[PDB]
């Protein structure tokens, strides 16, 4: 159930996969939504131990289970790179600035 915790919200492997495909299609057709052009280039500067190798990209996952479509993008984003490889959840809950923590 609760593979991903970022700050109060829980997230299943299931919505975290379902996120990432929608963020890598809009990346692969050269697309982007919302006011920060999401999915964009996640440059790594919280310096986070990926498994997975670079460009990553950093694409909204919602709390609510709806696919993200240029509104409100919240405090919680899945990272992925070029091969649609999952590198990590991320979030802005619990971190200062614009700075990301990692959801456990
Ligand atoms: N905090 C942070 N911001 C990043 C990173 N990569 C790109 N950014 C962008 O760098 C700027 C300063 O944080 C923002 O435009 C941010 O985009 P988002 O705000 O959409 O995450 C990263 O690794 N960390």
């Amino acid at each position: 159930a609760c593979d991903y915790t970022c700050g109060s919200n829980c997230y299943s492997s299931s919505d975290v996969s379902t996120a990432q495909a929608a963020g890598y299609k809009l990346h692969e057709d050269g697309e982007t939504v919302g006011s920060n052009s999401y999915p964009h280039k996640y440059n790594n500067y919280e310096g986070f131990d990926f498994s997975v190798s670079s460009p990553y990209y950093e694409w909204p996952i919602l709390s609510s289970g709806d696919v993200y479509s240029g509104g409100s993008p919240g405090a919680d984003r899945v990272v992925f790179n070029e091969n649609n490889q999952l590198a990590g959840v991320i979030t802005h809950a619990g971190a200062s600035g614009n700075n990301f923590v990692e959801c456990t």
